[PDB]
């Protein structure tokens, strides 16, 4: 029942980001060139707590934006894998951590006008640094421990500007006063 | 001072969006290809909160996820244009509205992996219809009006998918709890 009707859908790039320009017919009938990162395609997002009330984090080169952000794990869900696995597999390979219980939070879409991706976001309970880091090409990053208490003064502020770490911070919030952790 | 010195950088697209492939060679020495939307390049969110306590947003097809989705107006910031006129032009092209305080709230980065576009989210107080939308070819969407304690529901229960939208309204909470709309 798609209010758009698809006229072409050309492959603009296929690594090593898919991308799409697609010319449909709107609601009114008149023609359009859209352009997007297609799906099915998924990333999942992991606040790690540990049992000391702190929080496991990266702080991590993003090119786009030519800024070192301040973000939670995440990665994006290889084929056939679940969410929580991927949760897992980038905690690991991003911090070298491993964690208990993964209460998942709301799902989201970072940018629906661009990208069909879905972020799955998670809060990671017993967090703990097991080995060490592996990171891929790729990948500019240094993991940090940061008190809980810090890491929600810095949200308060406006200072954290991934949007999926402030969503996925706000999102857990709640579990983390009830859990006592905060 | 970036991390990543730039080989070559090619346009894939002009338009409707512009995408670049850059070749870089990164901090291990090596090459590496990064596809990336590049910026400066902005939008403004803007929550339209009455004064009767209710926020008129907008149900919008967003055709790369294939969903309409509940969103706060909003939209790019045309060159030259502060990102404030911005969000007070979106308001009143989509949902035919004006409004008169706009408090600003933490800009972000909705997907700082691919793109260098930032997003400015304002809470926008005693917004009031007072023409007809003017959309654009490409926009497909009805706006509606909601009590705020019914949106914050939907904020709770994980049900507002859009991210931008999700965390323009965390944001907004404390202020309007000290304004006392809700
Ligand atoms: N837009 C992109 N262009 C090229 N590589 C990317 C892009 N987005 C993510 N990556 C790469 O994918 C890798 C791992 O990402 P992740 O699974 O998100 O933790 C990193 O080494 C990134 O450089
Ligand atoms: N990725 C895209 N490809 C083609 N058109 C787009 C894309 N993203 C946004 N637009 C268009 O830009 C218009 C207004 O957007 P906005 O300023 O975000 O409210 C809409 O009519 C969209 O169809
Ligand atoms: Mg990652
Ligand atoms: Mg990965
Ligand atoms: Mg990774
Ligand atoms: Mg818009
Ligand atoms: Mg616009
Ligand atoms: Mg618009």
């Amino acid at each position: 029942m798609s209010p758009w009707e698809r006229i072409l859908l050309e492959e603009i790039l296929s690594e090593p980001v898919r991308l799409v320009k697609e010319r449909v017919r709107t609601h009114t009938g008149r023609e359009l060139t859209y352009v997007y990162r297609p799906g099915p395609v998924a990333a999942s997002f992991v606040l790690p707590v540990t049992e000391r009330g702190t929080a496991l984090l990266v702080r991590q080169y993003r090119h786009p934006t030519g800024k070192f952000l301040l973000e939670v794990p995440a990665g994006k869900v290889d084929e056939g894998e679940t969410p929580e696995a991927a949760a897992r597999r980038e905690l690991r390979e991003e911090v070298g951590a491993e964690a208990e219980t993964l209460i998942p939070l709301p799902s989201f879409h970072p940018q629906p006008s661009f990208t069909a991706v879905v972020f799955h976001p998670f809060l990671a309970l017993k967090a703990r640094v097991v080995t060490p880091p592996t990171l891929e090409e790729g990948e500019l990053l240094e993991s940090l421990e940061l008190p809980l208490t810090e890491v929600y003064a810095l949200l308060a502020k406006g200072e954290i500007q991934d949007a999926s770490t402030a969503l996925t911070l706000f999102y857990a919030e709640p579990h983390l006063k009830r859990l006592g952790l905060l």
